[PDB]
C-alpha cells in the first residue's frame, strides 16, 4: 500500500449539475468533520429542493431524444465506464486517503477494499452495457412483437456514509450502463470522495446533465428527489425508518419506481462441526468490519451450545486484540465512528444490553478522549428479545446466543422484520443446503461472510427492502420494457 | 362460428368468501349487492368482507407458504399441471362463464366467450409452462467461492383487481404467481365479483392445496385497505385507477415496505400518418376506443390524424361510430353492451358535456342510448385540442376524441405530452416512419399497424403515471420472484 | 400403488413406414421380423425401410416445413397445445404402451409404466411448454441501426434412436424438435420399432399436420444411413454407440454439411468416499449399474470405493447382486428382465468372459439365468483394475466393476482416464468434497449423493467422445434453432 | 489516419508455443508475398503435424485443474482481453500497416475498418468473461440441480486470410472470455499480423499455453489440429470444401465440436422503392468491399424491372470510377487480390462469364503488370444457372440479375446451398418483414450491407456453415455444460 497523504487537499465540495460545480442556491453550507479528531475538514455545499430542480432540469434535459447521451452507442457507455475506473485507478491512494479522512475506517482498508471494490464494480457494468438485451416474442397471429430494453430516465439515487465510494459506484455502474441520467443525493457526512468522482466524470467525457450530485441534508434534499414530479425512478439506500419515507413521498408524489436497501440483523450460524478458528475470525469480521457500520453485520451470532464456551473464549480474545487507533496508522483495524450522534447512539445501545440482562464480556466504552472511537464490545447470553438482538446498531457491539438444534436456530434466525443477510458454518453439505435453503434473507453465506462480488446480486427480503443491486439482476431496476407489436402480412416461425 | 348459445340467466353458485378451500359468510355478516347493468336489477348479494376476513384469508395464505408445507414442496412441473387442470376446467365451464361475465359485467356474450375467455385460457395456459424455467443462476464470482442465485416465491401476495376484465384479470395476476409458488390473497371488484368466486370454486377443484388461493370479495377503502396495509402481506399488485395507485403505494410504504406493483390508467395516443392504410386505420382506430365499451386502460383515446388525411378520416369514423349497435349483450348482433354501473354512466355523461362546454364538435352521439340499464350512444369529437379535458382526462367510456397533426416530430411532442403512457399505435406504410415512432413514443407497448394486440407471451406495463412493473411474459415473473444470494466458500475455485 | 395391471399379450396395431400422416409398405415390400427377448419368439414382421422410403420421407418432411405452410404459420402456443395433447393421448394408452415397451424390449413393466412412461409424459409437457417461451433477442448494436435474431427451426430433422429406451429416447428427438417448429424423419431401433409406431398414431390423433412427423423403421446402415446422408436433411440427431457416432458425422461431413448432434457411450465413475452413508451408496450403486438390463450408457460401471470401507461395500454389493430377482417382466417381483436381442446377449457373456481371463475377481453370477429369452445372471467384478477391458469398454449389461482408491486427488485423475465422460457421481457428506469433485469430474452429469437422477427440466449430454450438445431442459432447444439476424438501418437510433 | 510506414519491419515468424518462438521440428519455411508487388516479405516458419502436436500439449497443460488459467478469476480473464486490446491500440498504426503490406487492403480501411473492428470485438468480450451464467434449474424431487458454464478446453481454430487480425479477433474473444484454451492455425497467405498480435498476448500477460499460433499449409498443420485426439473442438473459417474436410476428420478421430463459417453466394434485393443511390452506392460495397474477398459478398444483386437500366448505369459508372492503385495510397479504394491463385481464378470465372452470355458491362482483365490487380468487373443479364450465379468469385466481379415480384426474388434468392447472408432494399414496411422473415439467410440486412456488430451473431445457413460467430450466441461453442445434481434433505420452492 502506498504511503497515504494524512491531509490530503480537497478540491470539490459544492453541487455538480451539467458537468459545472455551484453554491446552493441559498448559499447555505454545511460542515464536515474528520470524525478522527471532531474537527471540521471544510464547509460543503448545502442543496436543497430548489437545487434539486435544477439537477432534475439538467437530468431530463440530457435524456432528450437525440440528445448526444440518447443517441451514444451502448458500447461506448461501457467505454466511458471504463475511462472512469482509469480515471479512478489513477487517483486511487488520494481517493483512499480522502475516504478515510472524511469517513474514519482505515486507509490501508479503503485502499485495498474499497477502492479496490469500486474499479471492480465499473468494470464489470461497463461490459454490461451493450449485452443487457430485449427479447423478440412468437405472439399468436400475423404480427412481430419485441422488447426494447430502454433506460427508465431520471433516476434519483440517495446513498449512505459508511462506503462512500463503493455505494456511489454500485448505484452509478448499473444506471449509466443501461443509459439513464442521474441525480444523486450523497450522504452528509461523507460528500467529499463522491464530489471528486464527479470531477472525474467530467474528465471521462460523460455528457453534461448525465451524471448531476447534490450534497446536502436527508429531508431537504433526499426528500425533494423522493418527491419530484419529473424524477421517474429512485434508489435509496439507508435506514429502513427512511425507506418508509421514501415509499411514501413516491407514492404521493408521481408514482415513480423506487428500489430500496435498507437494514439489517443478519444471523451468523455457527454448527458444532464448522472450522473452529475459521468461524471465530469470520464471525468478527462479520461484526466489527467498517467499524461496524454495514447493514450486512453479522449481528446476531448464534453459536451451537456445545461449542459455545470455546466459541465465546476466541471471539473475546479477539476482539480484546483489536487495534482501535488512528487510521491512517497501518496497525489499525478499527477507526472511529462515523459522528457524534452514531458514537452516542451506540452507547445508548450498550447501556441497554447491560440493563437488559446481556453479559459483557469485554468493551462497552469510550475507547479515547478525542474522535468518535468505541472500545470493541462483546456481549453474551443475548436473548431474541432484548434490544440489541433485535434492532440494528450499527456499531462495534457483538451478539453471540446459544441454540441447541438446527430447526431451532431456523425458526430464531427468521423471526426478524430484516433479511438482508444470514450465513451458515459447517463441514455437512446437507446442513449446509437445508439451512440456505431455509434462510429468509437476500444473500446467506456458507463458511464465509461479507463475500461480495460484483457478479452476485445484494439486497434484502422482508423490510431489508426490495430489488437488488450488483449482478445482472441490478439492471432490472434500471431498465423500462417497452413492447413493439407489428401486423406483418404471414407470420412463419 | 363456433360462439355456443348462451344461458341469458346463468345460475350464481359463489357469493361467499373463500380462505383455505371454504367458502365463508363475511364476519359482520353483511352483503352487498351486484347489479346487471343491462337491466339494474340486482342479480345477487354477495358476502361484504372486510378487515377481519382479510386477516383470516392472510393467515390461511401465510400457513399455506409454511416451510415444508404441500406447496412449498411441490415440484415446479406440478404447480404447472395445476395450472393447466384449472385451464381445462375453466374450459369445461367456458359457455356458462362467459354469459356469468356478460350478467354481471355487461360486456357482449360474443366477446366474452371469444376474447376474454380465450385469453384467460391462453393466459394460464401459458404461465404452466413458466412453473419450471424461470431459472437463477450460476455466477462467476471473484475468488474461491461457488455462487448462485435461487429464484423462490416472494410469498403471500395481495392482489387487487378491477371490474373491466374480471376473468381476465385475475388470470394475469394468478398465473405468475402461482406458476412461481406464491400464495394469494385477492380483492376483486365490487361490481364484478361472481366469476372470479366462481373460479375459486374451480381452483379447489383442480386440487390446489388449501390457501394457496383466497378470495375476499368487498369494498375497495375496506378490504382492499386492509390488505395494501397488512403487516404480514409480502407484495401487492393492484390494477385500476392512478388515483388509487398512489394510495397503495402510500400504504405500502406506511405498513411493512411491501413490494409494489401497479398498472393504472391511460390516454393513449393512435397516430395515423398520411400514407396509412385509411379502411384499416378507421376500423382499428373504431376498435382502439369504443371496445369493451371503452372501459379500458389501453383505449386509443386521442386519435392523432394527419392534416391530409383528417377530413376522410372523420367522416368515416362518425360512419362507422353511428353504425356501432348498442344492445341487450346476449345478442350476438351487439357491439356495445351498458357501461359497468350508475358512477361510470353518470361520469361518463359528465364528460360528454365538458366536452361540449369546452369547445370539442360533436359529431355523434352525446346522450343516453336507453331508458333502462347504462347505455350512453357511441360519441365522437372533432377538433380536439391538447389542453381540453377530454384530451387529458381518462374517460373509460365510448367517447372518441379526433386531434389533427401536421409533422412527425410535431405528433411525437404532442403523444409524449401525457403524465400517462401505458400504450400506442401508429399506423403507417413506410419503415422508417414505424420505426422511428416506435423508438420515440413514451408508452409501455406501441402498436403498428394494429391495436389492443395482446398476447401472454409479451408483456404490458405502464411508463409515468400508468404504472410500475409487467404484467405477461416472462417479465410477468420478476414481480413475483424473490431472488436469493448462496455464496459458498470452496477449495479451489475452476472455471 | 398404483400401476395398473398389464395386458401380457397386447395386440399390435401399427408395424408400417408413417409418412405425410399415412401408413405405408417399404417400397421393396421386405419386412423384418421384431422379437420377445423374454422368450425369443417373433412378435411380428414390421415394414423394412430403406433409402427410397427415407427419400419419401425427407420430401414429405421438406413439404411441411415451406413457407406459408399450416405448420410453418401455426402460432408457438398451439405448438404447445399440440404437444399437451401428445402427452393426453399417451397418457390415455399409457397401460397398453408400457405393456408393449415391456414386450419388445423386455423391461420390467412395473419400470415401463412408473418410470418410462411417467418421463415420456414428463418430457413432452415440459417442452410444450417452451414452445412459445425461446425468445430471440433485441441487440443494441452500434450505429444507427435496429438489430434483432429470430429463432427459427432449422428445418428437417433426422432422428435415429436406439432400443433401450424406445419410447423415452423418441420423447427426448420429439419434444424439442417439436416446440420449435422443427419437421422429423425418425429412425427408430430396429430391435423396438412397435411403440414408436403406436405414438406415430398419436401423433395423428392430436392432430399434427401431415409430413411434421415420420417413421421408418429399419435397419441402420440401410435407413439410418440414408438419413445421415441425406441432401436435403439439414440437421441429424444421433443416440447410439461412439462407433456409429463417428459414422454419423462423417456422413454429414461428406454430404451437405446438416448440422450434428450425438449422444454416445459411457464407462461412468461412481465415487464412494468414506464418509458417505453406506447402506444408501450400495443401494444407489447396485441401481446405477443394474437399472435397465445394465442398458444405459449413464450406467455407473466403475464403481470407485475408498479402501476403508471396500471391503465392507463388496461384501454387501454382492448379497445385493444375488439378491436381484431375474424373471418374466411381467411379473411385478421382477428387478431384471432379458437383454434386448441374442447379439446382446452373447457380446455380455463374451465380456463376462475377458474379465475373468484378465483377472477380475468374480464374486457372483457370470452366467446364463434361464434356457429360453436371454437372461444374464447379475454379474460383480471385485479388485477391477484400470486397464482391464472391463473397466475401460462399455459392456451394456448386468456386470458391475468395483475397484479400489485411497485418495481424492488419484480418483479424480482415475475417474477422469477416459475417452467416456457421460456421467459421473461422488457419495459423501462433507460440503467440500462433493464441491471439488462436481468440479473436477469431466463428465456431462454428476450427480451427488444419488445416481441416474433425470429430470426434464436438467440438460444431458457428453464430455469427450461421449458426444456433442445437450438434450433436455432449455439447453435441448438450441441444436434445433437456426439463428438468424436481421439488421435494419433506421433514422436515428436511441437507447 | 496517421501516415503509413508503407515498409514496415517484420518481427514475428516462427510458430508460437508456451509464449516461446519456435522453428518448425523440420526447420522448413514458407514465403509470404506482398500482393502489390509480388515480392517475397519473409520466410515463415512452417508447422506441420509435429509443431501441432506440441502446441496442442502446451494448450493442454494450460488447461489442466488447478493451472493458473484454470483459477484465475473471470473477470480477470476480462481484464486480461482489455489489456491485449489496449496493446493492439497502441500498435494500431503499425498493425494496420502490415495487415495492409501482406494481405493488400487500403491502409486506410486496415486502420479504421480492420483494427476498428478487433478492438471493439476483444473489448466486447472482455465485457461477457465474468456474465455467461449458468443455470439453477427447479427439477422434480428433493434435489438441488444446476448448471456450470465450463470451457470446452482445447480449442483448434483455422482462419482464412482476407481479414487476418479481424478472424483472429472473432476467435480469441469468445474462446478466451470462456476460459478455454486455443491451437490457432492462420492462413499461409497471411500469417504476420497475427503472428505480432502473440507477442502482445505474451505482452499483456496471458498464462503460457493459453493461447499458441501455428502458421503453415492447410492439409498440413490444419488438418493436424482437425484430426488431434486431444483437440476439444475445432472452428473453422474458410470455403465450404474444406469445412466438409475438416467435419469429416473431426468425426474420424474423436468426435470433437465442430463450428464452421463457410462461403456465401449472398442475394442483394433491390426493390423498386428503394432509395436510388443509397442502393447502388451500399451495392457496389456490398460487392467490391475487400477486394470482393468476403464469404458476406452481395455477388447477386436482384433489381427490379422498373429501376433495372438506370441502378446498371449507376452500377457501371460507380464500378469504373472505382481506384485500383497501391494500397498505401490514400487515393486507392481497391487493392490487389492476396495471391497468384486467387488471381488466376477470378480471371477463369471471368471468361466463363463471357462465354455463358453474361453482359460484360466494364472491367473483365487485368489492372496492372505487377501485383494481382483486376479491374472491377461489372456483369448484367445474368440468369440463375450460370457459373458466376451459382459459384463463389471472391473477387471484384459483381452479378447483376432482373426480376419482376416479391415471390419470384424469394424463390431465386434461397434457390442456393448458400445461406450465409442477404440484403433487402425497400422503404415498405411490410416487404421488409416479409422479405427479412423469407430469406434463408444467417443475417438479412435492411436497407444497408456488411453491418457488423461485436454484439451481433453472424454465421450460415445451410452448406454455409453451423453456429455463430460474435454476440452472446459466439460463445455457446465455446461452453461445455455440466449438469451437478446433489440430492437434498427437502426441497422447497
Ligand atoms: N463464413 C465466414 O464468416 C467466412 C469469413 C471469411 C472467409 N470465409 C471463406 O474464406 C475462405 C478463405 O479463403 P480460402 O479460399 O483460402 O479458404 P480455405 O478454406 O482454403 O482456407 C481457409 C483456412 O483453412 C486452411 N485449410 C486449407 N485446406 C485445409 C485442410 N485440408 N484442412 C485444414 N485446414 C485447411 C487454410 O490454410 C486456411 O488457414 C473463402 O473461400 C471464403 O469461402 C468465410
Ligand atoms: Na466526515
Ligand atoms: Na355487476
Ligand atoms: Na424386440
Ligand atoms: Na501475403
Amino acid at each position: 500500500v502506498p504511503a497515504p497523504n494524512q491531509q490530503p487537499e480537497v478540491f470539490c465540495n459544492q453541487i455538480f449539475i451539467n458537468n459545472e460545480w455551484h453554491d446552493a442556491v441559498s448559499r447555505k453550507t454545511f460542515p464536515t468533520v474528520n470524525p478522527s479528531t471532531g474537527e471540521v475538514i471544510c464547509q460543503v455545499a448545502e442543496g436543497d429542493k430548489e437545487d434539486v430542480d435544477k439537477a432534475v432540469k439538467a437530468a431530463r434535459a440530457a435524456f432528450q431524444l437525440g440528445s448526444p447521451w440518447r443517441r451514444m452507442d451502448a458500447s461506448h457507455r461501457g467505454r466511458l465506464l471504463n475511462r472512469l475506473a482509469d480515471l479512478i485507478e489513477r487517483d486511487r491512494t488520494y481517493l483512499a486517503a480522502l475516504e478515510t479522512l472524511d469517513n474514519g475506517k482505515p486507509y490501508v482498508i479503503s485502499y485495498l477494499v474499497d477502492l479496490d471494490m469500486v474499479l471492480k464494480c465499473l468494470r464489470y457494468y461497463a461490459g454490461w452495457a451493450d449485452k443487457y438485451h430485449g427479447k423478440t416474442i412468437p405472439i399468436d397471429g400475423d404480427f412481430f412483437s419485441y422488447t426494447r430494453h430502454e433506460p427508465v430516465g431520471v433516476c434519483g439515487q440517495i446513498i449512505p456514509w459508511n462506503f462512500p465510494l463503493l455505494m456511489q459506484a454500485w448505484k452509478l455502474g448499473p444506471a449509466l450502463a443501461t443509459g439513464n441520467v442521474v441525480v444523486m443525493k450523497v450522504a452528509e457526512q461523507t460528500p467529499l470522495t463522491a464530489l471528486y468522482v464527479a470531477n472525474l466524470i467530467k474528465e471521462a467525457g460523460f455528457p453534461p446533465g448525465v451524471v448531476n450530485i447534490v450534497p446536502g441534508f436527508g429531508p431537504t434534499a433526499g426528500a425533494a428527489i423522493a418527491s419530484h414530479e419529473d424524477v421517474d425512478k429512485v434508489a435509496f439506500t439507508g435506514s429502513t425508518e427512511i425507506g418508509r419515507v421514501i415509499q411514501v413521498a413516491a407514492g404521493s408524489s408521481n408514482l415513480k419506481r423506487v428500489t430500496l436497501e435498507l437494514g439489517g440483523k443478519s444471523p451468523n450460524i455457527i454448527m458444532s462441526d464448522a472450522d473452529m478458528d475459521w468461524a471465530v475470525e469470520q464471525a468478527h469480521f462479520a461484526l466489527f468490519f467498517n467499524q461496524g457500520q454495514c447493514s450486512c453485520a453479522g449481528s446476531r451470532t448464534f453459536v451451537q451450545e456445545d461449542i459455545y464456551d470455546e466459541f465465546v473464549e476466541r471471539s473475546v480474545a479477539r476482539a480484546k486484540s483489536r487495534v482501535v487507533g488512528n487510521p491512517f496508522d497501518s496497525k489499525t483495524e478499527q477507526g472511529p465512528q462515523v459522528d457524534e450522534t452514531q458514537f452516542k447512539k451506540i452507547l445508548g445501545y450498550i447501556n441497554t444490553g447491560k440493563q437488559e440482562g446481556a453479559k459483557l464480556l469485554c468493551g462497552g466504552g469510550i475507547a479515547a478522549d478525542r474522535g468518535y472511537f468505541i472500545q470493541p464490545t462483546v456481549f453474551g447470553d443475548v436473548q431474541d428479545g432484548m434490544t440489541i438482538a433485535k434492532e440494528e446498531i450499527f456499531g462495534p457491539v457483538m451478539q453471540i446466543l446459544k441454540f441447541k438444534t438446527i430447526e431451532e436456530v431456523v425458526g430464531r434466525a427468521n423471526n426478524s422484520t430484516y433479511g438482508l443477510a444470514a450465513a451458515v458454518f459447517t463441514k455437512d453439505l446437507d446442513k449446509a443446503n437445508y439451512l440456505s435453503q431455509a434462510l429468509q434473507a437476500g444473500t446467506v453465506w456458507v463458511n464465509c461472510y461479507d463475500v461480495f462480488g460484483a457478479q452476485s446480486p445484494f439486497g434484502g427480503y422482508k423490510m431489508s427492502g426490495s430489488g437488488r443491486e450488483l449482478g445482472e439482476y441490478g439492471l432490472q431496476a434500471y431498465t423500462e420494457v417497452k413492447t413493439v407489436t407489428v401486423k406483418v402480412p404471414q407470420k412463419n416461425s
